[PDB]
C-alpha cells in the first residue's frame, strides 16, 4: 500500500550523461551511440543570449570550438549540426552503455522522470507532469541545462524532454529530443511569460481511482452526472473540459474499482463544490493532477482493497 510520486529507476540514463562546453558556456549532453545531443545556446556569450542569431553564431564555429567530457574521458568532436533547438555533436567514440531508446514527444498531462544533472554529473531524479500550457514544475539551478526527462518501458529508454529555460514564474521550458520546443517558447532571454494553466482533470480521476484500489471510499456519493453537467462545473474551477475519449481511457480503473467514470465524476463535482471539510486522500489535503492513469496502474496493486 501506499502511494508516492516516484520516478523511473535513472541508471540507463545516468551512463549518457556528458559535459559540453563552448566559449565559457557549460551545460550536460546527452551521448548516444556516436551522437551529443545538446541545447544549442550552449554557443552563446552573455551578451549574444538577448537576441542570437544561431545558424549565424554556429558557423563561426568549428569542431573543436566544443569540449566533450565524458567522466574523466575527453571525446573528440569529428562533426556539428543544428536540429531546431539542439545541436548535434558526432564524436569519434561510441558510448558503450548506449541503452535501447526511442525519442518521443509527449502530451500534455503526460508524466515523466526527470534527472538534473550539472556539469555532466547527475545530482538527483524526480517525477514531472507536462503542464497545459507546456511548462514543467521543475527544480533546476543554473547549469542544469541539457538535463532530461524520460520513462522508461521494460528495458526501452524514451526520452521525450531536455532542458532549456526557466520562466519569471519559477517553472521550465524545454524541448524533446528533436529540438522543437514545448509550448509557445523560444530560446533567447526575453520576455516570455507562461501561458494560463488549467488543472488537469483525467489525472485527477486516475488519482481519485488510486485511493478507491488502496481502500478510501469517503469521497464518493449516490450521484451520477452527464459530462456536459460535469463540464460546466469543471469551466468555474478551471478543470480542463472531460472528453468521451477521457472517459474511455478511465475504463480500466473503472472495472478495477466498479466505479462507473460519470459516478467517480459526480464524486469529483461535489468534492470541487463542498472541499474537502479538512479530510486527506491519499494523505494530499488537495486533488493532486500529476498522476496519468498509468501512473496509477504502474504503482498501484491490480487488486482492489474493498
Ligand atoms: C534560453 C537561453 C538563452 C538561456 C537560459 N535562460 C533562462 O533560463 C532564463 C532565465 C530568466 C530568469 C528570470 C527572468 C527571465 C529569464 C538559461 O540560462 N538556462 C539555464 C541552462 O543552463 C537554466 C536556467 C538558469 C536559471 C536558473 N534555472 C534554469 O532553469
Amino acid at each position: 500500500s501506499g502511494f508516492r510520486k516516484m520516478a523511473f529507476p535513472s541508471g540507463k540514463v545516468e551512463g549518457c550523461m556528458v559535459q559540453v562546453t563552448c566559449g565559457t558556456t557549460t551545460l550536460n549532453g546527452l551521448w548516444l551511440d556516436d551522437t551529443v545531443y545538446c541545447p544549442r545556446h550552449v554557443i552563446c556569450t552573455a551578451e549574444d543570449m538577448l537576441n542570437p542569431n544561431y545558424e549565424d553564431l554556429l558557423i563561426r564555429k568549428s569542431n573543436h570550438s566544443f569540449l566533450v567530457q565524458a567522466g574523466n574521458v575527453q571525446l573528440r568532436v569529428i562533426g556539428h549540426s543544428m536540429q531546431n533547438c539542439l545541436l548535434r555533436l558526432k564524436v569519434d567514440t561510441s558510448n558503450p552503455k548506449t541503452p535501447k531508446y526511442k525519442f518521443v514527444r509527449i502530451q500534455p498531462g503526460q508524466t515523466f522522470s526527470v534527472l538534473a544533472c550539472y556539469n555532466g554529473s547527475p545530482s538527483g531524479v524526480y517525477q514531472c507532469a507536462m503542464r497545459p500550457n507546456h511548462t514543467i514544475k521543475g527544480s533546476f539551478l543554473n547549469g542544469s541545462c541539457g538535463s532530461v526527462g524520460f520513462n522508461i518501458d521494460y528495458d526501452c529508454v524514451s526520452f521525450c524532454y531536455m532542458h532549456h529555460m526557466e520562466l519569471p514564474t519559477g517553472v521550465h521550458a524545454g524541448t524533446d529530443l528533436e529540438g522543437k520546443f514545448y509550448g509557445p517558447f523560444v530560446d533567447r532571454q526575453t520576455a516570455q511569460a507562461a501561458g494560463t494553466d488549467t488543472t488537469i482533470t483525467l489525472n485527477v480521476l486516475a488519482w481519485l481511482y488510486a485511493a478507491v484500489i488502496n481502500g478510501d471510499r469517503w469521497f464518493l456519493n449516490r450521484f451520477t452526472t452527464t459530462l456536459n453537467d460535469f463540464n460546466l462545473v469543471a469551466m468555474k474551477y478551471n478543470y480542463e473540459p472531460l472528453t468521451q475519449d477521457h472517459v474511455d481511457i478511465l475504463g480500466p480503473l473503472s472495472a478495477q474499482t466498479g466505479i462507473a467514470v460519470l459516478d467517480m465524476c459526480a464524486a469529483l463535482k461535489e468534492l470541487l463544490q463542498n472541499g474537502m471539510n479538512g479530510r486527506t486522500i491519499l494523505g494530499s489535503t488537495i486533488l493532486e493532477d500529476e498522476f496519468t492513469p498509468f501512473d496509477v496502474v504502474r504503482q498501484c496493486s491490480g487488486v482492489t482493497f474493498q
